[PDB]
């Protein structure tokens, strides 16, 4: 039926409706630090979230996100790898039902407790929509999360998901600062590759970070009381929403830091 993370419906069935899953620049991948080139190339990453207007939280069966006015230059991204500004749209996460899983990539095999995703579109091409039809229509800034001392920007959004508990839940969420959700450095590896869920385009250019950012044991155990299920069916905790790593194929990682 409509795709998920169960044994049923899972990352193993989705090619059967979405035939790209099986394409040559799919996501997420394994990042092996000993093979990834160092570009010195590669320019800084530019990060200008200081007019962020956030708008809503809803939860959309698969994960929870935070949404963005787009409809001007609020919150850019530029630099790095990048040719052009990309406006921020919503960022969410992917966790699992313990601590030693939950992000889509890996560095050298090892997965993070979870996954941030800030997803940023291609401003020449006018709207999301379009975007998703061009190589490099969208940016997503990957930053991992692991277990330890509390993310204190974190807070806002752990307090209001009670409040989205269900699929098609949403509450006001303004005056959030994604600010809070970056780690000290901006070392980044970046490659081509796709969307980690249907309809998995492959339109993605992806910058993950090196430093992973820290959440405390109760900050991602409240994420992990969603769930996938609608108001009036069957309770499905919300977990292990994550894809697992595909082949690099013909592709190259490169590291902007030595
Ligand atoms: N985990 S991830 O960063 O790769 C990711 C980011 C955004 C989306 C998304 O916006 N879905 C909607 C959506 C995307 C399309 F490409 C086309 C239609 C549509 F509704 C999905 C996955
Ligand atoms: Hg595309
Ligand atoms: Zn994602």
């Amino acid at each position: 039926h409509h795709w998920g993370y169960g044994k049923h419906n899972g990352p193993e069935h989705w090619h059967k409706d979405f035939p790209i899953a099986k394409g040559e620049r799919q996501s997420p991948v394994d990042i092996d630090t000993h093979t990834a080139k160092y570009d010195p190339s590669l320019k800084p990453l530019s990060v200008s979230y200081d007019q962020a207007t956030s708008l809503r939280i809803l939860n959309n069966g698969h994960a929870f996100n935070v949404e963005f006015d787009d409809s001007q230059d609020k919150a850019v991204l530029k630099g790095g790898p990048l040719d052009g500004t990309y406006r921020l749209i919503q960022f969410h996460f992917h966790w699992g039902s313990l601590d030693g899983q939950g992000s889509e990539h890996t560095v050298d095999k090892k997965k993070y407790a979870a996954e941030l995703h800030l997803v940023h579109w291609n401003t020449k091409y006018g709207d999301v929509g379009k975007a998703v039809q061009q190589p490099d229509g969208l940016a997503v800034l990957g930053i991992f999360l692991k277990v330890g001392s509390a993310k204190p920007g974190l807070q806002k959004v752990v307090d209001v998901l009670d409040s989205i508990k269900t699929k098609g839940k949403s509450a006001d969420f303004t005056n959030f600062d994604p600010r809070g959700l970056l780690p000290e450095s901006l070392d980044y590896w970046t490659y081509p590759g796709s969307l980690t869920t249907p309809p998995l385009l492959e339109c993605v250019t992806w910058i993950v970070l090196k430093e992973p950012i820290s959440v405390s044991s109760e900050q991602v155990l409240k994420f992990r009381k969603l769930n996938f299920n609608g108001e009036g069916e069957p309770e499905e905790l919300m977990v292990d929403n994550w894809r697992p790593a595909q082949p690099l194929k013909n592709r190259q990682i490169k590291a902007s830091f030595k």
